[PDB]
């Protein structure tokens, strides 16, 4: 890839752009989506050549496809998934996603999940708005800024953080694994099942049960005690109690005790049969 056949289309959202790769001058090519850095370090670009790697290294349907890089000042170039974040759609279609289509969604995220447990890695910031849609009936996992490797010998990995989608032991001890994605993957589901209605987003309900007084350093500290003390954000209006259960079985203190993502994506798939 050449850095002089990108053409600007649009900003998509480190900033993302949607871009046309046309070396033929003759608009025939493909759209793409452009990773850069906003403003960058060493540090921030030492971080940022991993992704790529680790991005280059998963191939798999429910994970957005690897394209290549461009040149120096580092671009990461991957599919252009037209309907955007999953968040976003859901706000936008709720009046066509039934549960069956979260439920088909939520498998689909799951062996996302499946797959990149095979390989060791950590993903850190598991949440809808991270997860793009290709279409209709299919999402894939679409950003990987904050993935990890997990070390050959130890099966978690110590590191502005997503307070609200994080598992206790990685708010308390910093500690990300297989079991913490999972809590979120709990969060995810939540989320799903809220419709993103604004006032339900796990922020919105963990402060409304923090209290809304707290602030800044205090929050989590009142996070972490709410969580040590059970609090859980509460069933959605319309969630099935037999889907609650799931996400408050992800949402388990002990780490040990939360289900694979094995388990979870057949528990979902029986579940969505029989609907
Ligand atoms: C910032 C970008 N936002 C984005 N990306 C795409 N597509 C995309 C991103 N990637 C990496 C691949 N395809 N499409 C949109 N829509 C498209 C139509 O206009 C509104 C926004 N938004 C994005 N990237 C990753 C992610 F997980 C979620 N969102």
């Amino acid at each position: 890839f050449e850095e002089r056949h990108l053409k600007f289309l649009q900003q998509l959202g480190g900033s993302v752009e949607m871009c046309r790769y046309d070396p033929l001058q003759d608009n025939t090519g493909e759209v793409v989506a452009v990773k850069k850095l906003q403003h960058s370090t060493e540090e921030h670009l030492r971080d940022f050549e991993r992704e790529i790697e680790i991005l280059k290294s998963l191939q798999h349907d429910n994970i957005v496809k690897y394209k290549g890089v461009c040149y120096r000042n580092l671009k990461l170039i991957m599919e252009y998934l037209p309907y955007g974040s999953l968040r976003d759609y859901l706000q936008a279609h709720a009046e066509r996603i039934d549960h069956i289509k979260l439920l088909q969604y939520t498998s689909q995220i799951c062996k996302g999940m499946e797959y990149l447990g095979t390989k060791r890695y950590i993903h850190r910031d598991l949440a809808t708005r991270n997860i793009l849609v290709e279409n209709e009936n299919r999402v894939k996992i679409g950003d990987f800024g904050l993935t990890k490797v997990l070390p050959q010998d130890k099966e978690y990995y110590k590191v502005e953080s997503p307070i609200f989608w994080y598992a206790p032991e990685s708010l308390t001890e910093s500690k990300f694994s297989v079991a913490s994605d999972v809590w979120s993957f709990g969060v995810v589901l939540y989320e799903l099942f809220t419709y993103i209605e604004k006032s339900k987003s796990p922020p919105a309900e963990f402060m409304r049960m923090i209290g809304n007084d707290k602030q800044g350093q205090m929050i989590v500290f009142h996070l972490i005690e709410l969580l040590k003390n059970n609090g859980r954000l509460p069933r959605p209006d319309g969630c099935p109690d037999e889907i609650y259960m799931i996400m408050t079985e992800c949402w388990n203190n002990n780490v040990n005790q939360r289900p694979s993502f094995r388990d979870l994506a057949l528990r979902v798939d029986q579940i969505r049969d029989q609907m």
